């Protein structure tokens, strides 16, 4: 069958909205409503990522992994039906001990055990028709969420990261002697989509949060943060210290390690940003000593499990029913598929750009 | 009252064996003398003026050295745990008031200095002196009569036990084990081949890991045969770099070496930073090294000191080891100095693994 | 100062809405009044003289009732957290000195009474009185101005939050989730249809469970609309006994009902014991009942009270629930009685879920 | 081909030492013979026909008995772990397909029969036969050569090691330790005085508990002496019941003894249900018993079987125990039988702790 789709030739690069031949084999058939894009989609189009590739036999890869889909047809089951809106899983499991319990996000082997829709050998979701198995679909249960549900994928990564935070913070009593997180200080390096999502969950877990960047911020972003009780600071003018939770979305060694030197005893550092091109920063013996004497834990986190998608939907609902303006304002452009230039340049004031599908 | 003691002037430096005046409380829970006291690089750095965070106890102009002690009880008030003549290992770190210190987890102090303090290091006299008074709660009883001087290894080993606790905690972030539930075939690499590295390596094997110590030069045949007695491999890494590492521990304190081995860590791997050296040269960590850590769900954890429970675990291990491999355990202690030989704080004996002081 | 307060004579019984002398205490940080106060079986059990463990404060001959409180700050010394006028829920359980109380986890007190004490229950005055003195630490600020009277539900919800904490701890003994990592179709059964049941059921739902409340009789259609509204089922187990349970929470305190539901619990099931009734008759647990528990690796966990942090989460859940289902959450508070109406303590408003007192 | 075996007709019962055909399957990784095989209450139950969940392997009329085994490798495919002549302990429980089985945690099978199977008990042949074929992954290598026959205690001891893992998981709900981080003075009581109670106590002591076994009659001086060597106490609870219990382990399966000891358990106390007996009579549990559990945040966890890692842990402890107290470990083995003495399944030669079969 012939259908419309946004494809790349991974890892060589390029993007075209075009026609392709997708035949059927499956438990469910779906179509897109919205599909977000992130740095990775752009990295794929730029040919900056060596780990991506087309599915076996084929010479293109359908882009798109941040999806909100609609069930057109479905097998016989007690969980979803025609008309239901769903978020598909990006990462699908291999055979390892972690994959086989639904924690492909903690895949013990890496590629080629696990695979990612739109990224590694699995067609993405920017195409008219999509076949899948029921278990790779997560039901949206809040009817008022609508398009905001497209933020699930970016948000699940945050929920897994926070899982990892909950795990490693058990090495000591991380809380105050009154049992709470009151006055505990979170700092998020960066002020884009992911940082925004980190900051909001942080707020829900009870931290005082403060996003940060190497420049002032738009009045758009500034107001959003205030709406969620989230501070901001240009670190070139006012450097925070005494940090209990450091989360990095920059990927820049120089910036990560300068903030690490502000981390409190028993502080946790979450590394989350890719930046393969970031310049090297010289980590010295004094830096190591600082980490050791303070029992600091630095943890890299990638992707997440199905359960985290569920958690993410629930949080989007709650935040939507309390600050709907600010949540809507996360999405900063909605785009036609033909508008393939969004993969090459960042619109003005972008936070999250999405593609509205016809 | 007047006693002999080995002292310094922290943080300035220097060392001397000498007479000093110390209080002689009539009221105390326990009164002890030292039998053996270990030295480590912190002692040597104290004495060389290399450590700036060390200080003398309030209103005093010396600091008695020594935090690795094996002591004997001279006298003690009625209690259910220890009595005159028993051997004990004293806690180094003493609790402040924070949430962690109040539960006996000062090793995880939330403030740092000056909430917690360490014997012979920060604001509290150490154990190289004729007489020592303490509370019972701060003493760990050696329950193995056969251990003798081996028990002086309790302090450097408890650091290892806490570090492995850190490992147990953080490795709960995914299934670390094989699909048969075990650690069989999991690979531990320990940067360094000194006494801390030996102790890490041995606990590693007890935990079921395949273990290899590594250094930037070949090792003595004695060390080699020690490693070989315990099933521990060695590798001069300039001739063959270990790869595919599940648990990596560093005792060097050296960035270049740390980050070089990080790049060989598997998915879900754990890196423990334990060593430190403030003089260590910088190493450029780039975006590529960050990504590597991220995409692998790697955890990098600093670990310092340990809790009293780790002292008990340490003693149990030293005893298990000694009753299996008595010789190689004895060979950890490579020199028994007298307190007059204060040059051991300056010059390392030849073939040093662990040097100790046999107190008069 | 003379003030209005409803009091009792712990443990013996009875209640008056009367004046009492409430002096200004020697040291305190905040002065407060009540806005609303919830009531539960325990208050009704104190009035009936049905609790041997309660007692009046030291020296005094009366106990102010009321532990389920919403309060307003009349005055408070300057701090970063609360201002005059703010609304707060006060902690019921106050810390002693054990290793758990000193960290803010007096809910897990290691000693029991007299280490911890509970406002309105165990040597401490409850909140049904015109003026209240307290420290800031023991107050939980409402940060959602929309919540209003719903915030008086924080106390009963707090207990449920702790219990889900206990479930998250003990359920780590094995993989409780499906092989997709979720709880989809895991079955929670709650014994009971009272206020605590509903609160368990709603949290159950936020955790991903399929939830069914149960009882030995049908339920009023106000209850069935609330249930249906949150997606919670109901079943009368005399006509339809649920089977195959993954999480069983009892709010009844009735042995025989407990142990008959335990026999429907699956491998790796968790049983939370929460409700209590000292009057309930004995069910004869036999060799098989135990065998059933053992072979399935079931965990039966008793849970009492909660920590401050759980008050904070309780308040956050109510906020979420209120902005999603404002009417069903409002529908929980079935009566706003007056201090004067000291009959509530004795009789139950017809089809009560939660009875509150609007304080003048 | 023809081999000797001891067999039952599960679940009917009976026992016989006889000849069976054992074909050499097409492909296998390992061929083994038994050296020693232990017997437990389960074997006696099987033979007695008292266990209705037991069954022969599909389309066979008999079931080879025996799950506590120590075997030697006759032949194995080349691999890096074991080789011919190596001694091993084979896994009793073999995995099915559920989320726990597939990660090597069949001991926590989410389904039970017939997902998981158990050698000698459920549809898989046991170890009392001349020849046994297995896969490597299912064998746990004995690394200490001095152990000898003592290594046959692995299987009963791995049950204990998993139950201590359950304890470690559940006791995270609060601070279970003293405020010095230790288990000093924490009280362990173990109901029963048989093989399992002894191994529970020894582990108990290694974890730092004060341990007391209890039974409802005095014990032979063989047993008492052994307790004494490991610093474990005993009490006939008819005469004297321990109180103030922090960890309670039951090996009786008897409700009345269980619940009577539950009412001695401290706040944050843990109870392990492990013993089972379907013939044990009912004992009334009332509202006030439930209430006692609730108010103390007690946890009651049933535990069955263990994972492969727990077999490896068991072997490590048996070594540690053997090099400290060789004579006393040997004494746990109280009778060595020849295969023709099938009497041991019906009558337990008195003074019994562990009866074993030496395979000729
Ligand atoms: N680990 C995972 O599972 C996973 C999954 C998806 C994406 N990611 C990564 O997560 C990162 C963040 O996602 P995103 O969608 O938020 O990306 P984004 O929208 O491009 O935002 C990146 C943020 O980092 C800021 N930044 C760059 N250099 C900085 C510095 N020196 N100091 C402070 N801030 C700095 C950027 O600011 P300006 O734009 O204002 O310069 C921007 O705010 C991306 O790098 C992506 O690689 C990770
Ligand atoms: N966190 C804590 O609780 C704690 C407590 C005490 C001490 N420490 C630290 O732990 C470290 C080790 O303790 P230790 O007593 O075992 O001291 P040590 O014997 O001096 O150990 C240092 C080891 O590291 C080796 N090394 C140095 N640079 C290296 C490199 N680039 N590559 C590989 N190996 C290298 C040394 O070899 P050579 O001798 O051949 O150069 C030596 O084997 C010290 O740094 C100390 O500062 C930490
Ligand atoms: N652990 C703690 O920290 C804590 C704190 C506060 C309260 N509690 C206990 O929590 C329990 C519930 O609190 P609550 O405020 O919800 O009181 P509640 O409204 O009385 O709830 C009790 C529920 O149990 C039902 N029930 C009684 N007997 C039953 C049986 N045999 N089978 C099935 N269901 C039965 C009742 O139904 P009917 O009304 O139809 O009889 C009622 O729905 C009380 O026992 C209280 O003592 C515990
Ligand atoms: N994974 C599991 O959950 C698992 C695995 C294997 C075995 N088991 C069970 O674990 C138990 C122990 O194993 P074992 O091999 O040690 O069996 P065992 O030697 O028969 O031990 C049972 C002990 O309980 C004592 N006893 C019986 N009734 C008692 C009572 N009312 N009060 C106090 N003590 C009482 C017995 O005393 P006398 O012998 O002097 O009567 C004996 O010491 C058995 O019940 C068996 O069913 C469980
Ligand atoms: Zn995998
Ligand atoms: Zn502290
Ligand atoms: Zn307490
Ligand atoms: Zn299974």
């Amino acid at each position: 069958s012939t259908i419309n789709a946004i494809v790349t030739d991974a890892p060589k690069g390029g993007v075209k909205y075009t026609k392709i031949d997708m035949p059927e084999p499956y438990e469910a058939k779906l179509k897109p409503v919205y599909i977000g894009i992130c740095g990775t989609d752009r990295g794929e189009v730029a040919g900056a990522l060596s780990f991506t590739y087309n599915p076996e036999g084929e010479n293109f890869l359908v882009l798109g992994h941040e999806a909100l889909l609609q069930v057109l047809d479905v097998s016989d089951n007690n969980y979803i039906k025609r008309g239901d809106f769903v978020v598909p899983l990006v990462r699908r499991p291999g055979k390892c001990v972690n994959c086989r319990i639904g924690r492909q996000d903690n895949c013990s082997i890496g590629d080629p055990d696990k695979h990612e829709a739109g990224i590694t050998g699995l067609h993405g979701f920017m195409r008219d028709v999509i076949y899948d198995d029921i278990q790779n679909l997560v039901k949206v249960n809040d009817p008022d969420l609508g398009k905001i549900a497209v933020l699930t994928e970016p948000l699940k990564n945050v929920m897994k990261a926070f899982e990892v935070f909950d795990v490693v913070s058990k090495r000591s009593i991380f809380q105050n002697d009154d049992s709470t997180f009151i006055g505990k200080k979170m700092v998020v390096i960066g002020s884009g989509s992911e940082a925004f999502l980190y900051s909001f969950v942080g707020k829900d877990r009870g931290f005082d949060v403060t996003m940060v960047n190497r420049h002032d911020e738009t009045e758009n972003k500034m107001k959003m943060m205030d709406d969620f009780g989230v501070g901001f600071s240009n670190y070139l003018k006012d450097m925070p210290d005494k940090i209990d939770l450091l989360v990095d979305t920059s990927g820049d060694p120089s910036t990560i390690f300068k903030f690490v030197k502000k981390v409190n005893n028993n502080g946790v550092v979450i590394l989350f940003g890719f930046n393969g091109k970031a310049p090297g920063y010289p980590v010295n013996g004094e830096d190591i000593d600082y980490i050791v004497e303070r029992n600091i834990t630095i943890a890299g986190s990638v992707d997440a499990a199905k359960i985290h998608y569920v958690q993410a939907l629930d949080s989007l609902s709650n935040w939507y029913h309390r600050h709907p303006q600010t949540i809507k304002d996360i999405i900063t452009y909605e785009a036609k598929p033909e508008e393939t230039n969004i993969f090459f340049q960042k619109p003005k004031g972008e936070i999250k750009t999405v593609i509205k599908w016809p």
